[PDB]
């Protein structure tokens, strides 16, 4: 819907549950991730995979996005929800994932 502000993130704030969900679902889509990461990270060192789809390995990839932009994260999650078909709730709850704790 039309949002006057983008502060829905602070409202829908959740992270542990969302991260676990994100980690597992994205682990089922390393293919999507790498592809999208190339758009975000211009120097996408996605070839670096010491470990497979491990939680921290996933974290590593998402870390990179936080380095691009906090706004870039908000943008990424928009596509994440869109391209992965699954309706999580809204992208912005997930965008707020790096907020409190």
């Amino acid at each position: 819907g039309p949002l006057g502000s983008m502060d829905a993130e602070s409202i829908r704030l959740n992270n542990e549950n969302l991260w676990a969900w994100l980690v597992r679902l994205l682990s089922k889509n390393p293919e999507w991730l790498s592809a999208k990461l190339r758009s975000f990270l211009p120097t996408m060192d996605l070839d670096c995979s010491y470990e497979p789809s491990n939680p921290e390995v996933i974290h590593r990839q998402l870390n990179r996005l936080f380095a691009q932009g906090m706004a870039t994260w908000k943008s990424f999650i928009n596509d994440l929800c869109f391209e992965l078909d699954v309706p999580l709730d809204m992208e912005i709850p997930l965008v707020s994932i790096w907020g409190p704790r």
